[PDB]
């Protein structure tokens, strides 16, 4: 029998996470871990795993720099002194996550959005992940963060190429780029396969008990909770509106921007959130646009 397994999480948001959200900042953060624990729900992981938020903290803590390697040092040795003993205590955590508004950048390019050492769950030092949020994809962000945290590799690694199989394109949460995910099978057959190894050899012992009292993640869908206009304030700003598009309808967000005195469209490629309105009885479900 293959035991369900929980994952208490510290949720930490930052001095630019309150900057940009003011008020809206603990509503938006239970939305994106809402999604993020939906992720790791789906079958396709092939392990019952709940993503449970027992804490959250809004910011004197972590240092925050465009360097991601290092905000991540700087954070889960922060991260540290919040926890507890043992984990019988209703106050420790089994993860840690910081999200940030502050442009997170790699040894190469500023296009990197978060960063996590892999294989680190049960390990109260190195259980660590941080995430740049460019709007509600930071969930999907954070999914792959924890991911990495669960000892997945990308799919595009050596041992992921004999498991996925020579038909395998980048349609899943472990794809080495932002990647529009199946919605019928988020995860690849090798992202399930190193979970699974990771659980049967005792590394998830920490997620075993049940959590004291979890904050309460909403229920409802993130495209109700924040429309277009929102979802484009969102990721671009608070004088960003939706684009009207043609239609190719919950493929891609459009949003408002402005350059030089005159209106122009604008685009991280990413979808409209699940449950976006897109017609009379139409909501956006995983791109496409659904009855
Ligand atoms: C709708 C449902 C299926 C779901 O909730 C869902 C879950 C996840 C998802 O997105 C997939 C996804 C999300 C993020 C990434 C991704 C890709 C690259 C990077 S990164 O920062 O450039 N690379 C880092 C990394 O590999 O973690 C390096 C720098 C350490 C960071 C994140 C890759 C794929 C999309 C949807
Ligand atoms: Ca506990
Ligand atoms: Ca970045
Ligand atoms: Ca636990
Ligand atoms: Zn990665």
């Amino acid at each position: 029998a293959s035991l369900s397994r929980f994952v208490e999480t510290l949720v930490v948001a930052d001095d630019k996470m309150a900057a940009f959200h003011g008020a809206g900042l603990k509503r938006y953060l239970l939305t994106v871990m809402a999604a993020a624990a939906k992720a790791f729900k789906h079958p396709s992981i092939r392990n019952p795993v709940s993503l449970v938020v027992t804490r959250l903290v809004i910011l004197e803590g972590p240092q925050v720099g465009p360097s991601a390697a290092q905000t991540l040092r700087s954070f889960c040795a922060w991260q540290r002194g919040l926890n507890t003993p043992e984990d019988s205590d209703p106050d420790h955590f089994d993860t840690a996550i910081l999200f940030t508004r502050q442009d997170l950048c790699g040894v190469s390019t500023c296009d990197t959005l978060g960063m996590a050492d892999v294989g680190t769950v049960c390990d109260p030092a190195r259980s660590c992940a941080i995430v740049e949020d460019d709007g509600l994809q930071s969930a999907f962000t954070a999914a792959h963060q924890l991911g990495h945290v669960f000892n997945m590799l990308h799919d595009n690694s050596k041992p992921c190429i004999s498991l996925n199989g020579p038909l395998s394109t980048s349609r899943h949460v472990m794809a080495p780029v932002m990647a529009h995910v199946d919605p019928e099978e988020p995860w690849s057959p090798c992202s399930a396969r190193f979970i699974t190894d990771f659980l049967d050899n005792g590394y998830g012992h920490c997620l075993l008990d049940k959590p004291e009292a979890p904050l309460h993640l909403p229920v409802t869908f993130p495209g109700k909770d924040y429309d277009a206009d929102r979802q484009c304030q969102l990721t671009f700003g608070p004088d960003s509106r939706h684009c009207p598009q043609l239609p190719p309808p919950c493929a891609a967000l459009w949003c408002s921007g402005h350059l030089n005195g005159h209106a122009m469209c604008q685009t991280k490629h990413s979808p409209w959130a699940d449950g976006t309105p897109c017609g009379p009885a139409q909501a956006c479900m995983g791109g496409r646009c659904l009855h």
